[PDB]
């Protein structure tokens, strides 16, 4: 149970409840990410909703859709905004999965997110002041 895993789970659990799904499977960091994710989704509502709906999620295409969006997202480098988009995207992927009755994808998307965070985002996060800097700038 890594810190990145706990962050992904708090974000996804929040997002699923915000979208009508009751449960399940720092607090300052978590609250900041919840708010930044809400702000991102409201800022790009229509285009964000079109992106996720247009993917047409299936247990077999979910990973490639995730990989393709994430890869394109961090093409020109990492920044706090794109990290917010990544959590938001993953969040939209989980709700979409529960909406379409493919709830088996929820913990799968959680793993792919925790893995991508640990492997390709943790260094940059540390080099750009850690999560405490994110709470200051976005929370
Ligand atoms: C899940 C959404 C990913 C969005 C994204 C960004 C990006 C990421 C962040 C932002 C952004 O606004 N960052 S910010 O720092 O200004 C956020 C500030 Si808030 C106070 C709202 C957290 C905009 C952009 C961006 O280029 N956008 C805005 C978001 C959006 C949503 C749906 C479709 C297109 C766009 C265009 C990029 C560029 O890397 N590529 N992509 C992308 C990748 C694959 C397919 C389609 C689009």
């Amino acid at each position: 149970s890594q810190s990145n895993r706990e962050l992904v789970v708090d974000f996804l659990s929040y997002k699923l409840s915000q979208k009508g799904y009751s449960w399940s499977q720092s607090e300052a960091v978590k609250q900041a990410l919840r708010e930044a994710g809400d702000e991102f989704e409201l800022r790009y509502r229509r285009a964000f909703s079109d992106l996720t709906s247009q993917l047409h999620i299936t247990p077999g295409t979910a990973y490639q859709s995730f990989e393709q969006v994430v890869n394109e997202l961090f093409r020109d480098g990492v920044n706090w905004g794109r990290i917010v988009a990544f959590f938001s995207f993953g969040g939209a992927l989980c709700v979409e999965s529960v909406d379409k009755e493919m709830q088996v994808l929820v913990s799968r998307i959680a793993a792919w997110m925790a893995t991508y965070l640990n492997d390709h985002l943790e260094p940059w996060i540390q080099e750009n002041g850690g999560w405490d800097t994110f709470v200051e700038l976005y929370g």
